């Protein structure tokens, strides 16, 4: 057994299905108490909501799910007809995050995809039907957040406008990239200075506007 399986046995044991508050409940509560693990956690959650409600995208993107929190965090606040891909390479964790998701009854508007970012990536608008992005979510390994910015670039899939939101910019940190950004003229940038999850350790959540080619 894994400790990402006990998150979800404990999910399992102690939510009610359907009720995706009540799931992010017993993932903080299992995380705080018995096992951290590396999701998004309540503190940067919060300002993850704030800044999904204030744009309402109707199609975001998500690189790394892991487990699925902050897959159940932004679909439940997504409108009606809005949808999330997230992609999760490690087959496990992408089962665990479908069967999150079916569990807080979200699995409508998500759509998982297993796989590693830079081979899905240029597959969205061929095989995904996607258009642009309104919004991507980065939490995947750090070194990989650049990369995986300038390949969505390539590929076609950024618009003016595209919302950026970037975890661990402070820590474990993503050097490149938040240099990247904070220099370039096609981002404009604004920093929410925030906690790790389940410490009392700062960190932040940046978020970088696609303002066109
Ligand atoms: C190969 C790049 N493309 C990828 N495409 C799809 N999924 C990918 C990819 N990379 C990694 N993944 C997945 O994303 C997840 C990995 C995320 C990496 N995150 C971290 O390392 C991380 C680490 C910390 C942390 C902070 C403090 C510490 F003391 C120790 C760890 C906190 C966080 O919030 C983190 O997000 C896994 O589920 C992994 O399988
Ligand atoms: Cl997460
Ligand atoms: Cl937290
Ligand atoms: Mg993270």
């Amino acid at each position: 057994d894994t400790k990402e399986q006990r998150i979800l046995r404990y999910v399992q044991q102690n939510a009610k299905p359907g009720d995706p508050q009540s799931v992010l409940e017993a993932i903080d509560t299992y995380c705080t108490q018995k096992e951290w693990a590396m999701n998004v956690g309540d503190a940067k959650g919060q300002i993850m909501d704030a800044v999904i409600r204030e744009y309402s995208p109707s199609l975001v993107l998500e690189l790394g799910a892991y487990c699925g929190y902050s897959a159940v965090r932004m679909a439940r606040l997504l409108q009606p007809g809005a949808r999330l891909l997230t992609m999760e390479m490690n087959p496990d964790y992408a089962a665990i995050t479908q069967q999150m998701l079916n569990f807080a009854g979200l699995q409508d508007k998500v759509t998982i995809l297993n796989g590693a970012s830079q081979d899905l990536i240029p597959q969205l608008k061929k095989k995904y039907d996607v258009d642009t992005l309104d919004m991507v979510f980065l939490d995947h390994w750090k070194d990989r957040y650049l990369p995986d910015t300038l390949l969505l670039e390539k590929c076609g899939l950024l618009r003016k406008g595209t919302v950026l939101l970037a975890d661990n910019v402070i820590v474990p940190g993503t050097p490149d990239f938040l240099a990247y950004v904070r220099g370039s003229s096609s981002f404009e940038c604004t920093h929410y200075s925030s906690y790790l999850e389940y410490m009392k350790v700062v960190d932040g959540l940046e978020k970088a506007i696609y303002q066109g080619p």
